[PDB]
């Protein structure tokens, strides 16, 4: 693997790690189909020291059009602790998105995952699968959108948009994970248009905590919601309020 001028957005850089603002459109590791253009080429490019660090210091991973929070590890004692830590559960990956349907309460989503019968590119719920344990939040209700806040144990392929496909609440401009339903009866010209427009799953990585791999210290990071998902959230936000305002009044 070869590095390559691929800009990174550092949050946080010390001797030991690199905390990044992955934006959509970037894939974190070379595979089938993406031989190159990834943070891990990019990585290299940034600091080719890296190399010397298993997987270029990449210890866990987001999907291509998911937004926000990695943590990389720029040697190899941090690389070490690191994989230990994530495999003790020690650190808190947290996750906003805004998923389809009214939901009703919080709750832990724990099914194991598979690649899909007959579609490569998609996973699936199976009871033979990999484990995986997602546990959600209710951070704000719309009217038939729910916004969540997310928090992994595990990290199999795209589990969080399967784990919520799988409980009928996919997460909104999905493409592959059923999130571009018809817009809400009533919706604004503004509403509609915005969910036409938005065109990724609305699943951003908003904060990381963690023991710093090296000092023992404790730290945490946030990537702010990106503008994308800052706009469906407050078109969704004033949607609901003048439904409010149409049935809290009696």
């Amino acid at each position: 693997f070869e590095p390559q001028d691929i800009p990174l957005d550092i949050v946080y850089e010390d001797e030991d790690i690199i905390i990044i603002n992955k934006p959509r459109d970037l894939v974190v590791h070379p595979g089938a189909g993406n031989p190159d253009g990834t943070v891990l080429n990019a990585l290299l490019h940034y600091y080719p020291p890296i190399a010397d660090v298993p997987r270029a210091g990449i210890v866990h991973r987001l999907d291509k059009d998911t937004t926000g929070l990695m943590v990389v590890a720029k040697t190899v004692p941090a690389q070490t602790r690191l994989v230990e830590s994530l495999q003790r559960r020690e650190i808190t990956r947290e996750y906003e998105a805004v998923a389809i349907g009214h939901m009703t309460a919080g709750g832990t989503v724990d099914e194991p995952i598979s690649r899909h019968p007959t579609k490569r590119t998609h996973m699936a719920v199976h009871p033979m699968g990999k484990p995986a344990v997602t546990h959600y939040r209710i951070m704000e209700h719309f009217r038939v959108h729910t916004r969540l806040r997310l928090r992994l144990e595990t990290g199999r392929t795209h589990q969080i948009r399967v784990h919520m496909a799988h409980i009928t609440h996919p997460l909104v401009g999905d493409p592959v994970y059923g999130g571009r339903p018809r817009p809400p009866k009533g919706a604004s010209e503004a509403f509609i248009s915005t969910l036409r427009k938005f065109d990724r799953q609305a699943l951003h990585a908003t904060m990381l905590r963690l023991y710093h791999p090296i000092s023992g210290i404790e730290m945490e990071w946030h990537a702010p919601i990106p503008q994308d998902m800052v706009e469906l959230i407050e078109v969704m936000r004033a949607d609901f309020e003048e439904h409010k305002d149409e049935v809290d009044w009696l």
